[PDB]
């Protein structure tokens, strides 16, 4: 069996949806067109329901037929473990219902892995489709018992060391361990019968469900990390014209989770929402190209579309498909085929992509999400007083930097390497990360002391990991920030922070923060209040502005001032060595990468007008390698059309 | 035959030749005085109303010892008889005071026995009054909240499932849904109403049996009218402006009432029908879309129903309830027990009937030959696919009824009659469908059996117009668009894609720079036998298939819903007229062009043709009437309408009846 | 000391005590509180922070706070707050079980026996914020109490005439249940302490007044309190009318108190981060506005929640008057100016009596209960929703506030109907949809004896059993000299245009038409009878059955309601009471007396400087208090946006 690595040739692929009633002729037509569309890979849901017989034996014939037709057309298979479940369950169950159900799953894995491991075109086991859910089954006996046991094996006090009341987030910490346990158990079950094939899983809805996911632990039992990134389910925090930024952030979040493992996008939107989806669309040909290039530029080893062909009955019947109802290519399959073709014509370049890290990392943590859920009591009013502000704030910084043509990491705090000796020219952004503990504050102190730049806005560090506010009891970040909060005062959803000397008018959301400096240099507003500071801490710097300016940019639909302020704070080396825009461009993105020593840039225009983007930083002259609407450059000034995707190769 | 007439006895038996009546609920509860009740019947008689409806509350007849005391209702029946008023009597067993509408099914076997006792006592006693006109078996059968929680319903559903044999796969092997709940609910309504009819018939074989289905644009998926015909003498209805017409603005409650009348008329088949429950007065705290009907609306509603073959209009209510829910609400009389402008208006229509008995007793709607068809299964599949979302678009509950109602409105604004029928109420057995038209607008579920009926209809000369997602699914929510399109033969074409767009977009045709409003989804197709119609992007968006002697126009984008969303039915009117057989436009009075917020429907009585015209626009309108034969004589006009040679000048809110000389 | 109507008013604040705090921090709070001219604190006596593993009471945490209070001469309102979940911000409202009741008995014995011995204890707060919108009918203690209550009451399903009725068993039980538990808490305290004032803070009064029988509570309290939070309780108003909200809230509690002194136990002292329904941080200007409104309405105190903040989870670092460095915010600086004014003006400030115009706006429990039945709990913000029966009288209250006229805001049973003469008195019944025969006889007596009755909206449409006498035989026909004909629903906002006086009154939702017998009819420009004036003995009735107070609310314009109401007031009210020469949008005035001297409070909530011409009563304006340099010329006051002014009337 071929094993995926960081040097593998990336593929374009699609789900092949197999259910009873389909003909041999139909299935062959799908694999034939898939191969002709420069796709090398499919994913097949190994439905337990469609292998169980009246007598209780396993009949594999429906899936044998599909695997053999895949093999005939040289198509490799991602096989999803999908035990018997109700027909109406579109995504699959996330945990066993009962001990008896766990034994049924054991039997399912034994039978399916023992049989299908023998196909030479099997590429990977997907341990479970879309682990995690917003509706965790605390009602069910299996989960209820595991939670009770977990609480008894943990030793939590109702008071902290100083004597203050605390919350312990038992449910949230259990759910992390429970996901770790079930996925590790699935991996162990597969490994009883198959030690040869890659193990894979697709975390999903990552801007909501990241607080369920411990990716560093998952690395210990996976060969590759996957993902679902659907425009109609996962990108609700963005308008459609910023699905570029959404896909880039989603790719960066999975890339960070993968660490040293290769990653790929297991499940992308291939087609139309009729009745399905939260934010329904039919992707354009232009969007298909945008999403494949964004993922490959972010080190993806594959993009698999849900779905090649459609389900026929009830939920999503005739929805999501890349082929039309005559089983011929839509403009989406034609577009995807151009990217498969580009890969086959550019194998060495496309097999060795490394993202060009600017040195900017936007960090989120589980605990800011968990504390926010407790403090907002689950309200969904779309503001800072609602679920989602702790992810929308860092995503807004991410957007501002994308609109400056700067790459940024999007990482859980535990995925950041705090162990190095030197952080000169590195930048951490902590945007409205409302919960930080003493351990992470020491890591941030070390980072800044060793030359790091820390940017913090909104309610970053207002609470610890027990929802205890050190702002009230004795501020844990006083040392690092060289300053102390004074007040928060609630204002309107959108207000202006007007700096002394007109240096900036920053859009701000909901709360105005005021501070008192000791060691830091104060920054005053036109009302004579202290609204920000710069602290020199060892060899590094802190910029702290306790009003939500990233959320202010989001609310005002204008990232230009956040871009300008952030650029002014970046170490010179980042702007000298990284291709970026000469200024902020609304609804344009760029991210750069390297392959075998050569530098490349990806540029996408999501504005309504032709844009001329002046690219500066790094070295070399633009050669346009890919441009789907005949972009042209004059010196390093790129003229790019609405919805166009461009790859520049930088020569000498 | 002559055995039915010996059974009939002294009691009136309603027929398609009965003189229509205007009537009102007489609300009887304890605490009212003899003098008050007499005042109501006296004013009802003086208002040219011949008929009342009375709720025979079990609660107000049950005594401490469990005997029935009939005194309260005897008093009312005797005062009705004194003023020559006939009574529709509603069976309404003991129930909580707070239950405004009544329970829809028994709670338990024990409760069923209490209902049996109630029917025995009440029917045995009140059947003896010579002024009893009908038994209403149950008030407003059906509900949006069916009691699956209660033991009687839970057990009936379990038994039903055991007596049906469903597979999880179809003949070709594909997964299926069987809609067990929905099919049970049809059979459950059939069972309980048939049981109530059988219970009444134990004690009274003389009097008409009646029932009032309600909220028909939402609850039609509960109702099997063809089966109900087997135990009713007349079909009724509730059609309340404040409860049932939420899919329409108030200025189109004309169209809402016309469609509601057409839906019940279709359900009635060979039975006579009447409107059992119309809104007679004001909403204070009650209703979803609260109003107080204008005098003009009362006249509009009575004429629309009569023009659609109604044998009566009964207003809820003559007098008001006094305590809690609807206290001092809904009444046609004011708090001094005198006439509101609504009762004065209703009285003019009672007077017209007495002065025009032979005309008004023999109304037959002039069928254009256009039938707008809905089916239970499109509603059931929509409820499964939208997961019950209430966002008011194609991705929500209601689109499968709003789409056909939009075609209905376009035709109303062209002055053309159209039937509104459940697919099983359409007669597919004829040899010739020349000059007949079926509109299937976003009827998302069609099975092989109905497709064969449609093939036969078109082959034999029928015109079929299909828009939106018509035929996307079968009756098991299986999409033949995915597995092998069941309408390919009839349509001479095959779907290619749907692509979701905004709530309102334009279909921009290749030719004439022609534009159609469309809702939510753009459909593209590939033609084999059909003639393709292309858009400016070079995609095929519609086709005409010539199939035997008939034709099919198929446009798989929702253009009826596009007209609804744009609040403009003018293009849908023009397109539909262009597809009609010439004989329909030659033989039927209609407007020379589309008129926004005007309606006309035509009818015949004893060989003479008539037209009803209502102006709901803000301005005086001059409507040029063409088609059929004759010269306009204005027989009814409440605001001094005048005509010059078939051009009618009609005022805002005016109702006009033209007699064609 | 024992509170009385002659006590010197205080400014005070919650001192929030929880484990983890240092001696040094707590001392810093009491020191700054004393330096801020505050004499009083309130402390939540958390059972959770006194219970030991063995079940003994350890009082240490609260001893430390009481001793530091005493050192700085700060008196303590001590809230009885038995052991409860850390997540319970407000406290439980009733015992969960008989066993829980015994735990509460033990808690009261221990806490009252111990803390009664501190010389700086001022009052026991029997329970924090009695009442809740979500009553625990599910729990055994309440389930049993409701069963017993129903067995001891005998309700019929029909009235005397034979009509069906509702009996509102749940609502009547809840009144008796609140009365019982608060009386029981008072009796428990009195087992161990007969020396200290008993106090309680009813809250969210524009929603929860239907839970509260203040006349009964007087029998076991020494003072009535209140919570009046801008972020929880004033949702029926925009922020610019929180002046009117606070004035009405003060008037409602003042009416409930009767002969007892009252004070505001719980005002908003600081910022909402994640908490509150209508979140804000009060301005310095709002702090001053709220203290003066309450004192002008006879309040003996204003206590802010909170001096210092909670540290963990719910409201962590929220609500506090001090900043995160434990120094004064502009809110504490503002409150300190009012504490200073009181110390410099003790005799004036100790003897405030509100100058009653003679106008009383009456609400009743039963209108709220019948509305909840008729609207089925709908929250659509119109007359067909929960709240219209309180928003209607509050709208009249606002119209009068914008005329500079004081008005009482009273439950109907708090009005004294026993007097011989009501000459120059006015009752306004605005959309009080339920009235019974007993209250109608009291209103007949009131009008006969010289009273003026103003009724709008659906006042008297129903009786106390939700039976409409409008349907069966109108109970108010005698008093009104007229009979309803119809209601017809219209749009959310329409205009009632009088034939004669060219009043054009905004009206909400329903148009009422009537027929006059003895009354003089008032016709509109459509030729319909929409109102009447009935002469009844020495008094008069103005009846307009369309909602004109709710019309003013919906149009955001109280000017026409002001003009119409002024035209109906007895001359003596306009001659003897300071008021505005005309309607002023977003300005309020209320007047008071102390030791024979008359004063006026004026607040400008408009965006612009206003010049208000004050007329009525006697004397020349002297500005005694002004936070933005107001000036007067004769009796014409120039007042800045957000400014609070006290005029002393000299002659
Ligand atoms: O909703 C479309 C897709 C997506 O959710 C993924 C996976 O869950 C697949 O089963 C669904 O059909
Ligand atoms: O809501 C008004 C009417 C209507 O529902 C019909 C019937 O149910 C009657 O009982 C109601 O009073
Ligand atoms: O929410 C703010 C306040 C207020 O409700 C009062 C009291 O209940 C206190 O406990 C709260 O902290
Ligand atoms: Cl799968
Ligand atoms: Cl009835
Ligand atoms: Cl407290």
């Amino acid at each position: 069996a071929e094993r995926i690595s960081k040097q593998s040739t990336p593929f374009v692929g699609a789900q092949i949806f197999i259910e009873p009633g389909q003909t041999q002729e139909q299935i062959e037509q799908w694999f034939k067109l898939l191969a002709e569309s420069n796709m090398t890979t499919c994913r097949i849901r190994m439905f337990g329901k469609y292998m169980k017989t009246p007598s209780g034996t396993y009949d594999f014939t429906l899936f044998d037929r599909a695997f053999k037709l895949a093999d005939k057309y040289h198509i490799k298979v991602y096989a999803t473990l999908f035990p018997d479940t109700e027909f109406t369950d579109v995504g699959g169950f996330k945990f066993p219902h009962s001990r008896e159900h766990q034994k049924e799953v054991e039997d399912y894995i034994k039978n399916v892995v023992s049989h299908f491991s023998q196909y030479k075109n099997l590429a990977a086991w997907v341990l479970i489709n879309e682990p995690g859910t917003p509706n965790l089954p605390f009602n069910e006996p299996f989960t209820k018992e595991r939670f009770s046991d977990w609480k008894k094996e943990h030793n939590f006090s109702e008071y902290n060391e100083k004597g203050y009341p605390v919350l312990n987030f038992e449910k949230e910490n259990f759910i992390i361990d429970y996901h770790n346990w079930y996925l590790n158990w699935l991996a162990n079950q597969v490994r009883l019968y198959d030690k040869q094939h890659d193990l894979h899983v697709n975390p999903h809805n990552v801007f909501k469900l990241s607080g369920l996911y411990d990716f560093p632990t998952w690395r210990t039992f996976l060969n590759s990390l996957g993902g679902s990134a659907h425009a109609s389910w996962h990108f609700g925090y963005f308008p459609r014209k910023a699905y570029t930024v959404a896909m880039s952030a989603n790719a960066e979040l999975i890339r960070s989770g993968a660490g040293e493992l290769p990653w790929l996008m297991t499940e992308l939107q291939g087609g139309n929402n009729l009745y399905s989806g939260a934010n329904p669309l039919c992707p354009t040909a232009e969007e298909i190209i945008q999403w494949l290039w964004i993922n490959f530029a972010t080190e993806a080893k594959g993009g698999i579309f849900w779905s090649f062909n459609a389900r026929s009955t009830a939920a999503e019947a005739g929805e999501w498909a890349m082929i039309n109802f005559k089983n011929k290519s839509s403009d989406r399959l034609i577009a995807a085929a151009t990217i498969g073709k580009f890969i086959t014509e550019n194998v060495k370049m496309m097999s060795n992509i490394k993202t060009l890290n600017s040195g900017i990392s936007i960090l989120y943590n589980h605990e800011s999400m968990w504390v926010e859920a407790a403090q907002t009591r689950g309200k969904l009013n779309g503001n800072g007083r609602s679920i989602g502000a702790v992810m929308c704030s860092p995503l807004s910084y991410f957007e501002a930097l994308s609109e400056t043509g700067l790459q940024a990491n999007f990482k859980e705090i535990k995925e950041f390497d705090f162990s190095l000796n030197d952080y000169t020219d590195q930048v951490i952004i902590l945007s409205h990360q409302i919960a930080l503990d003493n351990k992470v504050i020491k890591q941030l102190e070390s980072f800044v002391e060793k030359g790091g730049t820390l940017i913090a806005d909104g309610l970053t560090g207002y609470y610890d990991y027990q929802a205890h506010s050190t702002v009230v009891s004795g501020f844990a970040l006083e040392n690092l920030f060289g300053s102390y909060p004074i007040e928060y005062k609630i204002k309107e959803n959108l207000f202006s922070l007007d700096f002394e000397k007109d240096n900036y008018k920053l859009p701000a959301h909901l709360w105005k923060g005021t501070i008192e400096t000791s060691k830091a240099t104060p920054i005053m507003d036109k009302e004579g209040e202290c609204i920000a500071c710069i602290n020199q801490y060892g060899k590094g710097k802190v910029f702290w502005i306790p009003s939500p300016i990233a959320l202010g940019a989001r609310e005002s639909k204008d990232f230009s001032e956040l871009s300008k302020l952030t650029v002014s704070l970046l170490p010179n080396k980042i702007l000298n060595d990284n291709p970026h825009f000469d200024k902020h461009y609304k609804d344009v993105m760029m991210k750069s990468f390297k392959s075998n020593g050569t530098m490349y840039s990806l540029i996408i225009n999501k504005s309504a007008s032709v844009q001329t983007v002046d690219i500066v930083g790094g070295k070399g002259k633009a050669f346009i390698l890919f441009a789907n609407k005949n972009a042209h450059s004059t010196a390093n000034k790129l003229t790019i059309s609405p919805e166009e995707t461009v790859i520049i190769k930088w020569k000498n």
